[PDB]
């Protein structure tokens, strides 16, 4: 699978969602150089407005796109499933509010790499920093740490996001996460190893909806 990233790779994402009876939907295009760690991202809400803050669905919204050192390239499991794919399924709990469950396939469409998920979020607070759009329109570096699931043929990962809340505060979101091969064939399956990630959003100025840029850069570290 690593062989379908040496170039860049056209990305699509198309995200449902339901928060806390709030429907929506997102299409983002863009693409990405795994080369580079690199991703560049529009994202529109086709729905209208967005009922969540745009950077608390930067993580739902291609981690096959991760730069891994050549020394670590035994350790690359998102890039090993491909063409065929994984499904990726977390669940974001933010700490004294609501939780996000998220069910993704991400898997190629030809020569494209394609992100399609499912959300479900519940328990949110109608004026919490989430529904209340409490939260600055920016993103935190971070990182992000994997450990194999032999069992499942697949991965975990655990990660803390912090979001910044307007009032100088921040709003954790805990997250949990579970990838698994989608087709019957071999995977790597890594060594214990994080993701280093850096994120910009931005906004199209000639774009009159709802929507989100993102450059991003990841790079995965912890191996030597
Ligand atoms: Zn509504
Ligand atoms: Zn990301
Ligand atoms: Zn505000
Ligand atoms: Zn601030």
């Amino acid at each position: 699978g690593e062989e379908l990233f040496t170039g860049v790779v056209p990305i699509l994402v198309e995200l449902d969602g339901d928060v806390n009876g709030h429907k929506f939907s997102v299409s983002g295009e863009g693409e990405g150089d795994a080369t580079y760690g690199k991703l560049t991202l529009k994202f529109i809400c086709t729905t209208g407005k967005l009922p969540v803050p745009w950077p608390t669905l930067v993580t739902t919204l291609v981690q096959c796109f991760s730069r891994y050192p050549d020394h670590m390239k035994q350790h690359d499991f998102f890039k090993s499933a491909m063409p065929e794919g994984y499904v990726q399924e977390r669940t974001i709990s933010f700490k004294d509010d609501g939780n996000y469950k998220t069910r993704a396939e991400v898997k190629f469409e030809g020569d494209t790499l394609v992100n399609r998920i499912e959300l479900k979020g519940i328990d949110f607070k109608e004026d919490g920093n989430i529904l209340g759009h409490k939260l600055e329109y920016n993103f935190n570096s971070g990182n992000v740490y994997i450990t194999a699931d032999k069992q499942k043929n697949g991965i975990k990962a655990n990660f803390k996001i912090r979001h910044n809340i307007e009032d100088g505060s921040v709003q954790l979101a805990d997250h949990y996460q579970q990838n698994t091969p989608i087709g019957d064939g071999p995977v790597l399956l890594p060594d214990n190893h994080y993701l280093s990630t850096q994120s910009a959003l931005s906004k199209d100025p000639n774009e009159k909806r709802d929507h989100m840029v993102l450059l991003e850069f990841v790079t995965a570290a912890g191996i030597t």
